[PDB]
Parts: C-alpha cells; sequence; structure tokens
C-alpha cells in the first residue's frame, strides 16, 4: 500500500490519473518522478521545463553538472539524478522525438528503463512535444514496463481518450 490516489487500473501493473506530473509529486512526493528528458538534460519546455521550474532550477543546475561530467545521454538512455522537492529521486528518461527525426522503435528501450525502479511516477513517454501518439506510448508502456507505474497524463480529453480505447 502507497500514497498514490485516484487511480484508475489499466493493468495488472499500470494505473493512470488525470494530473499534472508536477502537481501529482510535490503532493505524493513519490521515490521516484520520471521526466521526459533530452540527451542535453535542458529542461526548458514541456514536461522538463514544467517540472525544472518547479524545482526553482536546482534540476537543470544539477544537471549541467551531470553533463559537464558525463557528456550526453542516449536516446532510449537514462540517468538518475535527484528529484529535489518533488521525489527522492528523478529517472531522466529519454524517449525518441518524433520531430527530430528520431526512431520510434527506440520507445521501447526507453521504457525498459523504468524496471530498474519498483515504483514510479510517469508521463507517457514522447507525448507532448516529443510528437508521438499517446495512445501507441501507453501501450508500449504496458508491454514493457513490468514495475509499477503511475501514469499522470495532463490533458483530460487526452486521459479520456487513452481510457476508452485502451485495449
Ligand atoms: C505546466 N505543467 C506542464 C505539464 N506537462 C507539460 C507537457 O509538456 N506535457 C506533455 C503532456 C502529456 N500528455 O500525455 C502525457 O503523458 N504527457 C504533458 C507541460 N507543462
Amino acid at each position: 500500500v502507497n500514497s498514490f490516489s485516484g487511480y484508475l487500473k489499466l493493468t495488472d501493473n499500470v494505473y493512470i490519473k488525470n494530473a499534472d506530473i508536477v502537481e501529482e509529486a510535490k503532493k505524493v512526493k513519490p521515490t521516484v518522478v520520471v521526466n521526459a528528458a533530452n540527451v542535453y538534460l535542458k529542461h526548458g519546455g514541456g514536461v522538463a521545463g514544467a517540472l525544472n521550474k518547479a524545482t526553482n532550477n536546482a534540476m537543470q543546475v544539477e544537471s549541467d553538472d551531470y553533463i559537464a561530467t558525463n557528456g550526453p545521454l542516449k536516446v532510449g538512455g537514462s540517468c538518475v539524478l535527484s528529484g529535489h522537492n518533488l521525489a527522492k529521486h528523478c529517472l531522466h528518461v529519454v524517449g525518441p522525438n518524433v520531430n527530430k527525426g528520431e526512431d520510434i522503435q527506440l520507445l521501447k528501450s526507453a521504457y525498459e528503463n523504468f524496471n530498474q525502479h519498483e515504483v514510479l511516477l510517469a508521463p507517457l513517454l514522447s507525448a507532448g512535444i516529443f510528437g508521438a501518439d499517446p495512445i501507441h506510448s501507453l501501450r508500449v508502456c504496458v508491454d514493457t514496463v513490468r514495475t509499477n507505474v503511475y501514469l499522470a497524463v495532463f490533458d483530460k480529453n487526452l486521459y479520456d481518450k487513452l481510457v476508452s480505447s485502451f485495449l
């Protein structure tokens, strides 16, 4: 028994809620929040910018030090950094950005990073400004992640469509 509330059970291990992931993290303070990162950990907009803004830019400062030491992530890859005021840890995961010509087949590799963590609060990877169809992202999530994932989907209309069309 954990502290997530009002999630709709989609599968054995996937739950879903209409919520802004930033607001959910501030309330729950989960062990792991997933960021929709890019390989440079440049969190200017989207989920990353919203999460980073909620940390008063401390996420960006930590991220810049990480990149200066380690270089960029791979598309499909991840790193674990601090969760600041939002979580114990932030798992920065790079889904493919369709708008940049990245291979959608890398979405499954991106979701595999979630399996290293027992429980996560997460958005749908490659959604929003990453340009993939959320319905596909949810299918890959369900078919790839075996650990307990709590999906916070910002758009109420997208949320309703995700649930209603779920197989
Ligand atoms: C001000 N707070 C926020 C929160 N989120 C975003 C964002 O860019 N997105 C992409 C959206 C999404 N649709 O589905 C899934 O899983 N995520 C959520 C921006 N600002």
